[PDB]
């Protein structure tokens, strides 16, 4: 009886969680799937950057590794769209992330793959992988129509509404389709949600506010045709078109303001179009199995002009009104075969390759001139190229070996060639061992890989500061892209033991990542520019640089008890032991010290299902040091205290064809307000860890019609 693939076997590793379509129906998200993905152990909902900048745009972070290290897939194929949004000095991006491209109600399941089992997915999988799997066609035609709406207690918070539909099944005998569409709106929080809560602001900056959450408008449609060519051979064509337009509520990099900002409150100021085309060929043959695919993803990011420095740094530029478009083109090709091998040991060999190209055209990002800080040899002050690109060819070999009943060994090797950075080697080993019929011991260790992003790699990408931003000094500097960077790598390990029997589950996992060569803004000048104006002349030139060592470490626990026949109590716990940049001694990603998610699920009748949830978060602590590397003082030290969020909801099945849902999130109305960024600037104190809004009590209803 044949052994599963490497890819399939390692989905049982300690660092993997699965969220089902039924889980999504019972705990419906407002809009972005991050709202449910974040409730898995070892997962956090975090700002992109430890600076706090754009800190209400929280995203899925795995094991404290930061959202940039979460690789998002849809049906196994990569999402790159956030790479069209400029990556700044502090790793900030004015991006909502990549977990909102698929509507929740057309999702079959979600694989959350954390740590060593994720390394095999290659570039970007150092934190882990989130693979969003869409519902597919079956034998008969089926379909659905799903609506969701919510209702905040406090009018300052944005309400969401959402309507989607699927239809799939045969068209002819050889030919079947699957299509879905979706329309959604999450309103923005109000411009003044955080008035009463903001960091102290003086002088010019009196009256300024940190913004609440940005709104979004989604239109998605997808079409897939599946064509059964030979008995061995299916060919699938799929095109997807998504648009997200924002609803602006005053976010700016440093939380300053001007009239162009005040004028755009409530309007669309950024729009993302994502176009996807894929062809997928599946074979079922005598020898085993094959899969190949080609995806082209085109992302257009159009938004209002902002400055890179000066008075218009990270804010709409009133002297260059209007919008620009950055374009990202990402082509991914993949092939593999899966070979059951019967001699010696039972095992299943996977052999494959992948090629990717990323092209970025960004006409706002490479425009910093050198007139103030002085000129930089090899860098033209003006008219630098918009474009950047990189290609990675990959080879891999994996084998899933049943050493003997109850024991599996799963070695793999990936090799990657990046046409600028060079070669990478990602060795992989995961295993499971049955200690008794009820208890299993599992371990993993691997080296994940992440290539530099195209901003960090580009010598034409140049940022400038008069002093505030410069590490180890107070005079003016430049930060320049560096096309000799190393790749980041992370040796990620876990050890897990788990009791499992009769739907009772008790489990504990320890994890640690030794994160190598994380790419960050440099700490020492490599050089000095020459000329410029006044005190600012002859600016220091820093580069994007590899940090030698960082570490995350902690524990994930799970406890699921069957209290009675229709009644199940599920809990998971994550405890962060470390998240440290070992060069700066500072925090890598600001996450709660612990997160405990608890759910009581009651099948009250055949037709009626009720749920209660509570989540407890521990303390959050900000960066110790400012951009200079000096000890932060004052309110920039502020920490968030522990807090809990509770909810209640249910589903009532009116028939095979109609179900309704209702409930309340954050039942005791526990709210937090964004006070600012972590550290301050001239006129505006920092706010430490108080960098985000936690919404209050919010009621919701849903209806799903299906056949």
């Amino acid at each position: 009886t044949v052994v599963a693939t490497a890819q399939e076997e390692t989905k049982q590793a300690p660092g993997v969680s699965i969220i089902t379509a039924e889980d999504i129906a019972k705990r419906p998200p407002s809009n972005d799937l991050s709202q449910i993905i974040r409730t898995m152990p070892g997962v956090n909902l975090t700002g992109n950057s430890s600076s706090g900048q754009r800190g209400n745009n929280r995203q899925i972070d795995i094991r404290g590794m930061g959202p940039e290290n979460t690789l998002i897939l849809v049906d196994g194929k990569p999402v790159s769209s956030r790479n069209s949004v400029r990556y700044g000095w502090r790793g900030e991006r004015d991006s909502r992330g990549d977990t909102n491209w698929v509507p929740a109600d057309q999702v079959e399941r979600i694989e959350v793959i954390r740590g060593p089992a994720a390394a095999r997915y290659g570039n970007g999988a150092a934190g882990g992988v989130v693979n969003i799997i869409t519902k597919q066609a079956g034998a008969e035609t089926h379909g659905n129509l799903s609506v969701y709406s919510n209702f905040p207690q406090h009018k300052a918070e944005g309400a969401s509404e959402r309507m989607s539909f699927g239809l799939n099944g045969p068209l002819t005998e050889n030919l079947s389709y699957r299509v879905y569409g979706n329309i959604a709106k999450t309103d923005s929080d109000d411009w003044d949600i955080n008035a009463g809560h903001e960091s102290n602001r003086t002088g010019k900056q009196a009256g300024t506010l940190p913004a609440g959450r940005e709104g979004v408008r989604n239109k998605d449609i997808d079409g897939l045709l599946s064509w059964r060519l030979t008995p061995e051979q299916t060919l699938e064509f799929e095109a997807g078109f998504s648009r997200q337009g924002n609803i602006y509520t005053g976010d700016t990099q440093n939380t300053n303001s001007n009239n162009y900002v005040k004028q755009m409150l409530g309007h669309e100021t950024n729009r993302m179009y994502r176009e996807t085309y894929s062809v997928t060929h599946r074979g079922e043959w005598d020898f085993g199995s094959s899969l190949a695919y080609l995806q082209y993803e085109k992302t257009r990011n159009s938004r209002i002009n902002e400055g890179l420095a000066g008075g218009t740094e990270g804010i709409f530029d009133p002297n260059n009104a209007g919008f620009y478009t950055a374009t990202l083109r990402d082509l991914t090709a993949h092939g593999e075969v899966n070979l059951p091998l019967h001699l010696g040991y039972e095992q299943t060999l996977t052999l494959g390759s992948e090629w990717t190209e990323q092209k970025l055209d960004d006409p706002s990002s490479n425009t910093q001139n050198t007139e103030e800080g002085g000129s930089i040899p090899g860098l033209a002050g003006k008219n630098r190229s918009s474009s950047s690109s990189a290609r990675i060819f990959s080879l891999f070999a994996e084998d899933n070996i049943e050493l003997m009943p109850g024991t599996m060994l799963t070695p793999g090797l990936r090799w990657d060639h990046h046409d600028i950075v060079g070669d990478n080697w990602s060795p992989s080993l995961n295993l499971s061992h049955a200690l008794t019929e009820r208890v299993t011991l599992k371990a993993g260790i691997a080296r994940a890989y992440k290539a530099p992003n195209l901003y960090q790699l580009n010598p034409d990408y140049l940022l400038y500061s008069r002093g505030q931003g410069c590490y180890g000094q107070s005079t003016s500097c430049y930060l320049r892209g560096n096309d000799g960077l190393k790749a980041e790598t992370s040796v990620n390990k876990e050890l897990g033991i788990e009791y499992s029997h009769d739907g009772l589950v008790a489990g504990l996992t320890y994890f640690r990542n030794d994160y190598k060569n994380k790419i960050e803004s440099g700490l020492s000048p490599v050089d000095h520019a020459s000329g410029g104006k006044g005190d600012y002349a002859n600016a220091a030139i820093y580069q994007w640089e590899n940090v030698p060592k960082a570490v995350v470490e902690g524990l994930e626990g799970t406890l699921t008890l069957p209290l009675a026949d229709g009644l199940k109590w599920s809990n998971n716990l994550t405890y962060m032991l470390q998240s440290k940049n070992k060069e700066t001694g500072d925090v890598l990603s600001v996450t709660p010290r612990y997160t405990l998610n608890s759910m009581l699920d009651w099948q009250a009748t055949d037709d009626l299902s009720l749920q209660a949830t509570v989540t407890w978060y521990g303390k959050q602590k900000p960066k110790k040091y400012d951009y200079h590397g000096d000890r932060v003082t004052g309110s920039a030290n502020d920490q968030l205290s522990p807090y809990a969020i509770a909810g209640l909801g249910g589903t009532y099945r009116l028939s095979k064809n109609l179900s309704l849902g209702a409930g309340v999130d954050n039942l005791f109305d526990k709210r937090l307000f964004r006070a600012g960024n972590a550290q301050g600037v001239v006129g505006i104190d920092g706010a430490g860890a108080a960098t985000y809004n936690e919404p209050g009590r919010t009621f919701y209803t849903s209806l799903t019609a299906s056949f």
